[PDB]
């Protein structure tokens, strides 16, 4: 009695009598990750050496070729590619798709822990796709999640029902089904920005982070952690509980993270993990975007630490 | 032509005029790390799931049986025993190895990166082997390192001529020689640092890390990292420059990270690249532990990073 | 543009209505092979051997419990047991699946070739489901195959439609789809038998041996070709075309090989393939069984060569 | 405790007192050898099938390859290769290397099991390096095995002191000792020749194998199997016992086999297992190579089964 992600997806693809387009789809995806996964953890290394006699441009190909090949896509949009991507009216599917191939590229060289986050919208309108099929608040995601390519590989996947999580066997390269409609804590205990930023942040961002070193109740202060991978922060701020932020400083008055495919997807993990995700002014999954690669401000994590925060952003208000 | 880890370290304990002892002690770790990179990755998995027919006591186990069967060692001394482990005559060789099996183990629920730590020392005094032939100065080292666990598997290994980065190819296990001759950039631009303790901070840590936010001349702030693993923050030091740092405060007054199987292996590895670490009043590794599970502060890095800090020690003192 | 089983198995239950259920067992089996080809290559196998301190039967259970995981299957015959599994009633599906789920196992001390063989069957009826249920010819399958785990791991499967080779990447852990459509030669240059019972076989077959070590025609002799397990046999014959044999003698008048799970598959992915499966008097699809663990002879092969031992079973008719 | 091949390499190599050249060369070896393996199994082949971004040759390069990088042959001797290799002055070692890298080619598309073969001997007249230098009688072998890449991957060295069998366990890239000091039952049950050349057989030959079917005290006759891949039947021999046999025939009057690099290696290994290797009128070892791809017929296996053989032989004599 062990459930994988194959089989998961398909009983809820039967359960929402689905024509099967979704289902094939988040098949494609499953594979596509695997891919990716086996490719960060280096397997092969040995050819590049010479044995015998790009990462991120990989992975973006990977992803595309590989949805592309689901027949249920019709406009894909990556952070690698200025422009949205088309799909050919052969392979035209209704689903339109966000994706960043590698997050966290960047930390590549040294090791850390680097993913894939994805956005699924159902192509709402009746005329030829375009870049227009994309710009959706988050609020009309159908799906969304990401994988972690850590210690371990993980595939977190969120939709109407709930959250869930896979863990990669990469012995028999199955997903299988370990943490099931996962809740985030009501509150944690550790906080999580780059405080190198602090020259640059607004006052309320600055009273929190010292509400947290000096706690004015004499409470115990917060741990912090910054990976520098918002994947692997994320992940540990749904699983631990606590709080993330990149809110916004000289490096744009808009944030860095983007909203497409970087912010909406978290914000709708966490919300279906009874979680919050604001800009400090809206929720996030309100915003209506205007550009496929529009930035913006985003705190994320368990509800109490983002109210206190909002709270906070209204005293400055 | 391509370098394997086992290549390499025949070739240098044959240059060496070994008895080819030390290179047995060295094969079997290298064989160690590749079995717990396994378990990490979570190979297997699927059967704790009931596909029908810990993590740190395992490694633990694997480390102390592979480096018995290597009949090279006469002392082990783990992060998860409370006594040192003296080797029956009939497996004794010549080495003491000091480990920490697998560093970071909070984190693996969240899949944070992870690692292995080590330090070999030789036996001396040869009375009959005991605790107190852990006892010595890193400055005895004959060799550490460390196995890294994040988006792929690298160990470094660092002795008199050098550090050297391997990296794991996980489908032909072999390490293969990334990076030869390691050295540390003489400036960087991040520190690391668990900021929740600013409240107890010492005054020169509280000043130096308000100029790397507040720089005097109005240059670049350093950006922050804090993964919460030593290994992993170690090694985005060591590659991409900086400065990493674990004081001592009041939850910990000598520090929380152990001298023998964390700060000494990591302050030899950045002495071999020409880096600096220090206590913030001394050397690491010229301190005479007098007991094995002792505590120790550590700051290590850069070589201007670590002395601009150690001068505004001196600063007030 | 690639194709994995996971992607033409879910097209393939599409274009045929299906209500998902079969293809949810076709995905169960997938995940079944994959982990028996693991435990066959030995991964893991340092494990037993202490590095920190059977085959038959673990793939009998992997088999079982995943296909029960399936809630597709309602009668399940194994080669190794005696009594037919019923499904408990909350997990019964409709389908009837007969396996043998490590055929060639006292092989396996030589690291002899070895497999997993299968034929799926729609219970036919209303009532408490039971042995009865799995006694069908073959001629009413819906779907047969094997998997090979040779110098590579192959998963052919036999529908409807025809027959379809898929080579497992054990990296990714996919089947790819790479042979589609297969069809046997006409007449091929092999033939396959155990000559060490010639004092046992009947009269007909020793003179088609005969013609095949010395044509009277004058033509080239075949060579030969006796692996000893039928899956590295009969996948051999399929993909170069020739006979495979294994008629009637002291060991049992009746043939060896099992009926069920052994002769019905291979003779339906023949018959699919173009090819003919015979006991030398009757199609092997249209026997009735009798009992779950009946054997019977069998011929199968290239139509031309399977046609000539025909003509030499009438000569001597 | 167990035991891998490299840490048995490195303490055989110890207690021989060896320069550490030859280890060099048998741990280049072994490195190939998971290599190779992991090409065969078909890892990465997802790639060749687009998932969007020779087997023999590439064998070869690798072999080739990581055998000049251990700077410890100077002549090497492929079956893929015309004339001998001679490695640069600056790679030179003492040793002169005769290998198939992948046998059993032919049997590829089939997914039967392949192997590798090799045999190492010493340089003996120092001499500029040439071919002549592999020009030697097996009877000089240091060092002779296989590797069979069968259900699991095997490698078989034989070596002055004996032969032992190393299973590869793929999730961590070890060999382990899982048969030590192997010796082939005096008798066995089981013959394997290739039939189909029953036409052009000697006299000896057709009266063994007519014995073997119709054995005069009326015993059991022997089972047959022929895999048609040298390492897979040579390695059944060795293991459950019997005879194999490639007598002189027509279409190759002084047999199909190589004798440097498939017939030395084989008859050496079953010659320190405890059993026998002939030619029908000499031991294999005896013999005096004159060209490197020199053929040779080749008997062996279980002593009795041989020596009965070629009394049959001294008969027609
Ligand atoms: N695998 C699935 N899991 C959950 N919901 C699904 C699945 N497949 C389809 N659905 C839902 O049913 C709708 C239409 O499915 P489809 O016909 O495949 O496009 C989707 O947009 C979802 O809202
Ligand atoms: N593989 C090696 N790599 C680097 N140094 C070595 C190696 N083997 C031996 N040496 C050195 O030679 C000394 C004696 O080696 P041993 O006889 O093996 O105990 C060691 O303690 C090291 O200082
Ligand atoms: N994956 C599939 N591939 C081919 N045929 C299928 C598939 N799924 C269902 N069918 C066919 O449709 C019938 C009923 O499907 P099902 O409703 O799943 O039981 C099967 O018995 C086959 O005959
Ligand atoms: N690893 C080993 N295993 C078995 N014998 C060895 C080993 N290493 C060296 N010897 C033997 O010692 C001789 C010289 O070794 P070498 O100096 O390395 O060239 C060889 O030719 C073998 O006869
Ligand atoms: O390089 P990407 O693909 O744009 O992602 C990097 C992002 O960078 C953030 C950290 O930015 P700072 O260095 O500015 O803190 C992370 O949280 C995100 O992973
Ligand atoms: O779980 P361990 O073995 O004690 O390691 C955690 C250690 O803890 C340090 C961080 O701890 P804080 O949470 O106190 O910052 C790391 O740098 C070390 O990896
Ligand atoms: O051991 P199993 O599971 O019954 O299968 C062995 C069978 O045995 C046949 C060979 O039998 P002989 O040794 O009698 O030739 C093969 O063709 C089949 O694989
Ligand atoms: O393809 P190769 O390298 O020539 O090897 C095939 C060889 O061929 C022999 C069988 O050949 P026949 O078909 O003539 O029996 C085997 O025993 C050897 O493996
Ligand atoms: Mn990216
Ligand atoms: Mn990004
Ligand atoms: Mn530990
Ligand atoms: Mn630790
Ligand atoms: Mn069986
Ligand atoms: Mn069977
Ligand atoms: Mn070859
Ligand atoms: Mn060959």
């Amino acid at each position: 009695n062990i459930v994988t992600l194959t089989r998961f997806v398909m009983e809820q693809g039967r359960k929402a009598r689905g024509t099967g387009e979704m289902t094939q789809l988040l098949n494609s995806l499953c594979t596509a990750v695997k891919a990716i996964s086996t490719a960060v953890r280096k397997a092969g290394i040995a050819h590049l050496y010479g044995i015998a006699g790009k990462l991120d441009v990989l992975s973006n190909d990977l992803v595309i070729n590989v949805l592309k090949s689901s027949f249920a896509t019709c406009v894909l949009v990556t952070e690698e590619d200025k422009n949205a991507i088309i799909v050919e009216p052969e392979k035209r599917g209704k689903y339109v798709v966000c994706f960043d191939p590698l997050d966290g590229s960047s930390n590549i060289d040294c090791l850390v822990s680097i993913g894939t986050i994805f956005g699924i919208y159902r192509k709402n309108s009746t005329d030829e796709p375009s870049e227009k099929d994309a710009l959706q608040p988050g609020r009309n995601l159908v799906a969304a999640g990401y994988a972690l390519y850590g210690s371990a590989t993980m595939l977190v996947l969120a939709m109407v029902n709930g959250v869930n999580c896979f863990m990669l066997d990469p012995a028999i390269g199955e997903f299988i089904l370990v943490d099931r409609n996962v809740k985030i804590k009501k509150k944690g205990s550790i906080y999580s920005i780059n405080e190198g930023y602090a020259k640059e942040f607004d006052p309320a961002i600055t009273e929190y982070i010292q509400r947290k070193k000096f706690p004015p109740d004499n409470s115990a202060p917060y741990g912090a952690r910054y990976v520098g991978s918002m994947v692997a922060d994320v992940h540990r701020t749904l699983v631990y509980g606590g709080i993330f932020m990149y809110p916004a400083n000289k490096k744009s008055p808009k944030g860095k993270l983007r909203l497409l495919y970087e912010c909406n997807p978290m914000a709708y993990v966490m919300e279906k993990a009874g979680g919050l995700a604001t800009t400090g002014k809206e929720a996030v999954l309100d915003i209506v975007p205007t550009d496929i690669h529009q930035r913006a401000p985003i705190i994320l994590g368990s509800p109490e630490d983002v109210t206190e925060l909002l709270e906070i952003y209204q005293k400055h208000a």
